C-alpha cells in the first residue's frame, strides 16, 4: 500500500515553490 506513503508525502510537500527539485529528510512514515 505504497500509495498511502505517497499521498502523505504529496500533502507534506504542498509548500514547495513552482520549479522544485529537492530532497526532503524527515521522520517520515516508513514501510
Ligand atoms: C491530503 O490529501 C487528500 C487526497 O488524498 C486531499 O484531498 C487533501 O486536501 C490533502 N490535504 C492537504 C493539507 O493537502
Amino acid at each position: 500500500h505504497w500509495n498511502l506513503i505517497e499521498n502523505f508525502l504529496l500533502n507534506y510537500s504542498i509548500r514547495l515553490p513552482p520549479n522544485s527539485d529537492v530532497v526532503l529528510g524527515d521522520y517520515f512514515p516508513t514501510v
